[PDB]
DNA sequence: AAAAAAAAAAAAAAAAAAAAAAAAAAAAAAAAAAAAAAAAAAAAAAAAAAAAAAAAAAAAAAAAAAAAAAAAAAAAAAAAAAAAAAAAAAAAAAAAAAAAAAAAAAAAAAAAAAAAAA
């Protein structure tokens, strides 16, 4: 759905994302720094969003 | 009894394989850190709820950037020819369960033999 780009993590950088159902929650940076083919929740998006 | 094929003699042509010994790399299979994910507790920011409020869409109307018309000119993209990449369709296959034929153990009983008694 969407594909931010991110030049190199940082200390304190803090990820923000946003769904189309108008909620939105905030993420630090430093738990996305290696996943390695990772398939890692974010949010539970409830309904189709 | 006729036909056909194997095998063996001896000088010629031409091939193939198993191990030892040390040191390095490359596959390939395991324990074991390490982090997602999930179940089950308490816990706490958000919606609710209500009263109270004032900031931006309406409305008048000028005017100033505009989208259609006209013209000239540049040349991106589309469809037709060929030439490569990459994936389902269909057919084939090597181990693998099933069946059938030959080797080793078995005793029942007797022929021939060896041995000895009176």
């Amino acid at each position: 759905a969407i594909l931010p780009v991110t030049e190199f993590e940082e200390g304190v950088k803090v990820f923000m994302a946003t769904a189309n159902g108008t909620v939105k929650k905030t993420v630090l940076t430093e738990f996305n720094r290696l996943r390695t083919a990772g398939k890692v929740a974010i949010k539970l998006v409830d309904g189709d969003e």
